[PDB]
């Protein structure tokens, strides 16, 4: 005739025996309703965290704007002839990127010109927070991250004398934080007398 | 209502007495074009504060990563007896899920061991700001955060001494930041040299 | 022998050639190699920090966290008095926030009040550049970051520990200027800096 179908170009396909006429879909992309109609299966929007889904939109995770949570463990500090540790109760808090320990005011001992103030994340965690959360972003490198300077109490039982002494993040190892503490002389002591002290860095990520 | 031949599958449809080929569409899902093309309907994603629309892309709003203004108000001590007020003029930067007040150096009077530093946003906060968005994100819970040295000069009308006092923010109540200045010992004095000083802590949303 | 009279579009029946052929939107739908119509994955127009994280939308890890360091020329300025030593920090690029990692450093004398400049015009390691450092205020004249100090001052004896008052004061061409005041002074010619980290609000354009 002047009218008819030779050949089906795809997705379209032309049976040659039976001359069925059909189309070729995706099907995990594309279904056929109960009507017969060609529809676009519906997908949600893949989302990477921080990205979320909120409130149906696409957002930012409140989880990671803000979390808190606290530690309650050993903070032990080691220097020349030196080596002693207080359990210490203190809140954490996850803000973006950051992790802040919110240490407490706290009594030691003798301390060198030069030491190490160790947080042991080991145990102390309130669940369902974990020694892996409190990594930085720089892993286990040997850095001199927020260096800050605190004064420091030292006394051998009368009134205390305020030595001001250099801190910063050292390092983190195995779940123990690493703070170098140095500088600004010293005097013969026996107790210390250490201020509230806020430690912040950069928290590893995914 | 009508009769199609069985050779063509749908969504595909020929209809018997016309005999006229045609596909059957989710006009919800598809659509066709100018040019008489099979196509997608264009879907909008809907998108929440902080992730917004950054030139026809979707991005982070940049209101969310950096924001200015500032506050002229007035910070109250009180410290066991003393009490005393000075107004201040300082610069507020709203920095990621970050509020920073930049404290201008400031004269006051005498101060006890242990006081409170309040700031009273209630008044003195320049628009857009509002009362509201200095709140923290643990919101008036009492903590012990961002704690940080701080020298402050005493004096009693001579050359000042600098004690070297701890500093953390406390709790946040109905517009009130109040502020923990403690520790250093103290010395006769009448007047105090305080030093500019950053007040950071996690900013409430919702 | 098989009438077909007419195909509505996207269907289109070639009255010459007799072949059958569907119209498509390749920008939304393409064909399979096993010849099937599927929806053409495409995506959206993302805007940095907001990156295409392996298949899905996600924060950039750039944006997150990113390091690099400075070894450039720190220079102190106050009262006449001029001085610079070479420094090596490292520096962290996290959120909005660049941090500048500064290692405790000797000096000499120096002013009641003075500048200390971290010369960034040159020392930055890949991937970061001197506009890299430009503040989100970019160069307002800020007290910003204002901490204290603890600057042990020398004339070859034991150091006196001096608190001072430092805070960054402005950026401009590539140049950090931080405040360094208050506290009081004493005679002395070195000067026993702490390490100390300077941080603020990075621009973003």
């Amino acid at each position: 005739e002047q009218s008819y179908v030779a050949s089906a170009v795809t997705p379209l396909r032309l049976n040659s025996s039976t001359k069925v006429l059909d189309m070729l879909i995706d099907s995990s992309t594309l279904e056929i309703n109960s009507s017969g109609q060609l529809t676009v299966r519906s997908t949600s929007p893949n989302l990477r965290y921080p990205i979320a889904d909120v409130s149906g939109g696409i957002g930012m995770s409140p989880n990671y704007r803000f979390r808190q949570s606290m530690w309650i463990g050993i903070v032990s500090y080691s220097g020349s002839g030196l080596n002693w540790r207080v359990q210490v109760n203190s809140d954490i808090f996850i803000v973006d990127d950051y992790i802040h320990i919110c240490l407490p005011a706290f009594d030691g001992f003798s301390i060198a010109d030069g030491g190490d103030l160790s947080l042991n994340f080991v145990t102390g965690l309130l669940p369902p927070l974990l020694t892996g959360d409190t990594e930085p972003a720089f892993h286990n490198d040997v850095v001199t991250y927020g260096a800050q300077t605190v004064a420091i109490g030292l006394s051998s039982g009368g009134a205390p004398q305020y030595m001001s002494k250099n801190l910063w993040v050292e390092q983190w190892q195995d779940g123990v934080l690493r703070l170098r503490v140095e500088g600004g002389g010293s005097i013969t002591h026996s107790n210390s007398k250490w201020p509230a002290m806020t430690v912040s860095y950069p928290r590893s990520f995914t």
